[PDB]
Formats: C-alpha cells, sequence, structure tokens
C-alpha cells in the first residue's frame, strides 16, 4: 500500500501528477481538471477555482516516483 500523502483525498489512487489548489488541498491534476470542465469551483469549499490557479508540487511528484521504484 502507499502512504496517505501520495494518494488523492479520501481515495486509494496514487497521485502521479500532484497539484496544490489555493485552499491547500493536494490532488491529482487529472481529477481536478476534469472537475473544472463541469464547474469553475474548488470542489471541497466551493470557492471560485480556475486551472491557472493550480500549482505543481515538484518535490512531492519526485518523491512519489521514487517510491514507485520499490518493485
Amino acid at each position: 500500500d502507499a502512504p496517505d500523502e501520495f494518494r488523492d483525498p479520501l481515495m486509494d489512487t496514487l497521485m502521479t501528477d500532484p497539484v496544490r489548489l489555493p485552499s491547500g488541498t493536494i490532488m491529482d491534476r487529472s481529477i481536478i481538471l476534469r472537475h473544472l470542465l463541469n464547474s469553475p469551483t474548488d470542489p471541497f469549499n466551493r470557492q471560485t477555482l480556475t486551472e491557472s490557479m493550480l500549482e505543481p508540487v515538484p518535490e512531492l511528484k519526485e518523491q512519489i516516483q521514487a517510491w514507485m521504484r520499490e518493485k
């Protein structure tokens, strides 16, 4: 299994492409972008959210790729 900080909020899925929202939530880029196709909102607190507000988390993305190298 994988540590919680490498997984999407509430989910079992590994974030291969983590992004931070302005609120502080970190989640996979592929989830939040598909949510934004339907609604211009942060899905958790309902604030306005657009794609340009998302930030990469390079150190976490690298740490996750490093963890994937344990097979």
